């Protein structure tokens, strides 16, 4: 890997600068570093406690018990609502404040767990999916928007993938946000995040949008992840530690720490033993 020396990684799409022609249970630790920086993210605007957290396609959803876990040993009041058509994982059975729903959400649905929570502050955490095609993500997505129009969150998180621009179908729109960058993604994944703290106006996504996509994410999983940052003072210097570094230090703990660097230790240090990673 290519040594560079970096102040900080890259946290949104939009601060991808160059662009580039095209673990054990990884996919739950990008989760899991996702949502807690994005409720990391809101606890820190005063918004997480008190509310509710809406997880549609969670399942198996073995990360959201160390959610839950660290939420709950802050002290936040939190109830989760964790919805799919699949099975959950067990892990998550047995928890008064985590409300497992097998079902399949559509727009009737969606209205009637609104009826039932509202006026309770709603978090959406969405992770639908139905190797997919662009239908299948436009179909996605305005799942997504009717799941914004309906449940009216205070704050959501989105799957985000723009189809290929080899792929394209019609333009579409999605919700604004930042477009929060995933470490331990796959290798030449282009998926992101959408994080929108609402106080909802859509975004044309154009077939432009999707090369311009398609590059700067191949510069990033080609050239950007597969670099070490040696000024990077932690055990492992490769990108995506560095970039998980970032995230963690966004995030709330009971105890106390003698260094940063000691705080985020201790954090990987658990988020990996709980998911079971050397
Ligand atoms: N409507 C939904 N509501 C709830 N969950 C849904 C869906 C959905 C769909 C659909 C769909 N196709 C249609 C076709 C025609 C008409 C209407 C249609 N509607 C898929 N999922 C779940 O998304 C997860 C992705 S992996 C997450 C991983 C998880 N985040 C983890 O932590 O591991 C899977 O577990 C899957 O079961």
């Amino acid at each position: 890997m290519d040594v560079v020396s970096l102040d900080k990684p890259f946290m949104y799409f939009e601060e991808i600068d160059n662009e580039l022609d095209y673990l054990p249970y990884q996919g739950q630790l990008k989760l899991l570093l996702g949502e807690l920086f994005f409720l990391s993210k809101l606890q820190r605007h005063g918004i997480l406690d008190g509310a509710t957290v809406v997880y549609i396609g969670s399942a198996p959803g073995t990360h959201i018990r160390y959610l839950r876990d660290h939420f709950y040993n802050l002290g936040v009041i939190i109830k989760w609502m964790l919805i799919d058509g699949r099975h959950h994982d067990p892990i998550l059975n047995g928890l008064r404040d985590v409300t497992l729903v097998t079902r399949f959400v559509d727009e009737e649905y969606l209205r009637s767990i609104k009826k039932q929570l509202h006026p309770s502050k709603i978090i959406l955490i969405s992770d639908v999916r139905s190797e997919p095609s662009t239908a299948d993500l436009l179909s996605n997505y305005a799942l997504q928007n009717v799941m914004i129009s309906i449940l009216n969150p205070v704050a959501s998180s989105l799957k985000w993938r723009c189809p290929f621009p080899d792929q394209w179908i019609k333009d579409f729109y999605i919700p604004h946000g930042n477009k929060m960058l995933q470490p331990f993604a796959p290798s030449y994944s282009a998926e992101m995040r959408l994080l929108s703290i609402y106080t909802m106006r859509l975004t044309r996504v154009t077939k432009s949008d999707a090369v311009n996509y398609e590059k700067k994410m191949y510069y990033l999983n080609k050239i950007v992840r597969n670099k070490v940052v040696i000024n990077f003072d932690y055990p492992n210097q490769e990108y995506d530690y560095f970039h998980m570094y970032f995230m963690l230090r966004t995030v709330y703990c009971n105890k106390t720490f003698p260094t940063t660097k000691a705080k985020i230790l201790f954090l990987q240090q658990s988020i990996f033993r709980f998911l079971n990673i050397p």
